[PDB]
């Protein structure tokens, strides 16, 4: 139905402002099914498809969410008696749809989820959820096709993971809040998520020590209530705001934008030549006049994320000589390098290793997005192409980004959206 269409060779100038995380607003959306007492109030809600898609996974549990776009407010009221199995039409259309089985076995001792959709970037387990879970106490059954969880009570343990992974460590801890004694979690997730998720169940009454660290310790509580949170900044967006200004020669203030959150990408970002100056109202990146090469190896938290890699490999295409980058958390995450193929990139793939030469000229051409982090990726690759661009399948898109073209535009980007 719709595309964006860009033409290149604009700079970008002035302030762009961030909705709430897409990353911390749906495990948070998940933890509102702890709260057996009390209504819900989530602040700073983006509007985006996988807001809407978790709203009716939440709904058919018997719960009722309402979502006012205007105020980016989401209340929910889970107070009655929840059922238990998530419904397929939609856990099947995201990924954070399997992190409500943690607060099932919570509230209910029972659980039924399906394997989650989501990007489709590698193959995706959910194995060390389960893992985690049967260390609870839960038994872990597969009908034909369906994932079960029963646990008639859940019981603290030790818990190591074997990959620090974000999903696994929200779907654990949110089980963890309600099971007797102490749970402690090593080789946890350290994105700032997992501390947003870790707040927001700390003000509803559960006891979650060590968010943000390699080890989280749990003492189960009896009884969770409903508080009042603002969700995080979107990071990821952010970001892809700074790389948008990197390459474009250009001076934009990411309003209120957290530092903290975007360490690896600020320091690669100054190695291509980028300045970037921490103000009172966010973060200003200035784009160079030159922008030098560099190389990338994505990596859990502390390391450079996953989710900024597409985007900078935009800005790495264009940059005055050869960069590589090396995706070590995703087997499946390059298809918009063979897409800008399409623009003249000149790239050379072999396995988790993509060797970038940046000096060539990209041409615009009609590209077709793959996932949602592609998606913007490729715009940003039209920012810098001779010509019109034209990105398809913004499906993908709009589960992260709200608004994307008309922030751009506010920047001075030629960057429309329109019906094909
Ligand atoms: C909705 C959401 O928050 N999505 C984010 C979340 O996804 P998600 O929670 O799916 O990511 P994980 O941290 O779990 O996955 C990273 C890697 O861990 C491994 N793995 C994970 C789980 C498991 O049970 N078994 C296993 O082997 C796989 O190698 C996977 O490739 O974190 C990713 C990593 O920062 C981000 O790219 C996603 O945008
Ligand atoms: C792309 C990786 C998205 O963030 P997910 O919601 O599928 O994890
Ligand atoms: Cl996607
Ligand atoms: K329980
Ligand atoms: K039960
Ligand atoms: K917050
Ligand atoms: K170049
Ligand atoms: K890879
Ligand atoms: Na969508």
């Amino acid at each position: 139905m719709e595309e964006i269409i860009v033409r290149g060779g604009n700079q970008l100038n002035g302030t762009v402002r961030i909705e709430g995380a897409k990353n911390a607003v749906l495990p948070i959306l998940a933890a509102s099914l702890l709260a057996e007492e009390g209504i819900t109030t989530l602040d700073n809600v983006p509007i985006l498809s996988d807001v809407f898609t978790m709203n009716q996974v939440i709904r058919h549990l018997n719960v009722d969410v309402d979502f006012d776009e205007q105020k980016n407010q989401v209340t929910i009221d889970a107070s009655r008696q929840l059922e238990i199995e998530a419904p397929y039409e939609y856990v099947s259309q995201m990924r954070a749809s399997i992190v409500v089985m943690g607060p099932l076995l919570a509230r209910n001792g029972h659980a039924k989820v399906a394997m989650p959709g989501g990007c489709a970037i590698g193959k995706r387990p959910i194995d060390l959820h389960l893992k985690g879970f049967q260390a609870l106490g839960a038994k872990i059954i597969q009908k034909n096709g369906y994932i079960e969880a029963i646990a008639d009570e859940l019981i603290g343990n030790t818990i190591y993971l074997d990959f620090p992974s974000v999903g696994a460590t929200q779907n654990i801890m949110m089980a963890a809040v309600k099971a007797k004694g102490t749970t402690i979690i090593e080789n946890v997730a350290r994105e700032p998520e997992i501390v947003d998720l870790a707040n927001i169940l700390n003000k509803m009454g559960a006891q979650v020590y060590g968010a943000g660290t390699e080890t989280m310790r749990i003492e189960g509580v009896d009884h969770l209530h409903a508080v009042n949170h603002s969700i995080v900044q979107d990071r990821i967006e952010a970001g892809t705001f700074m790389v948008a200004a990197a390459m474009t020669q250009g001076n934009v203030l990411i309003a209120d934008a957290i530092s903290e959150h975007n360490r690896p990408l600020i320091s690669k970002l100054i190695e291509m030549g980028a300045e970037i100056i921490e103000e009172e109202g966010g973060v200003r990146v200035i784009g160079p006049k030159h922008i030098l090469p560099t190389d990338v190896k994505t990596m859990p938290h502390p390391g450079f994320p996953t989710d900024m890699q597409a985007q900078m490999t935009a800005i790495q295409l264009v940059a005055e000589g050869t960069s590589v980058v090396t995706e070590t958390v995703f087997e499946n995450r390059f298809q918009h390098l063979e897409e800008m193929r399409r623009m003249n990139a000149h790239v050379k793939i072999d396995g988790n290793v993509a060797i970038m030469d940046g000096n060539h000229e990209l041409q615009g051409a009609e590209v077709y997005a793959t996932d949602l982090r592609a998606a913007a990726a490729l715009v940003l690759a039209g920012l810098k192409a001779n010509g019109i661009t034209r990105v398809r399948n913004l499906n993908y898109l709009d589960r992260g980004y709200y608004n994307f073209h008309i922030k751009l535009q506010q920047l001075g980007a030629d960057v429309e959206r329109v019906d094909m």
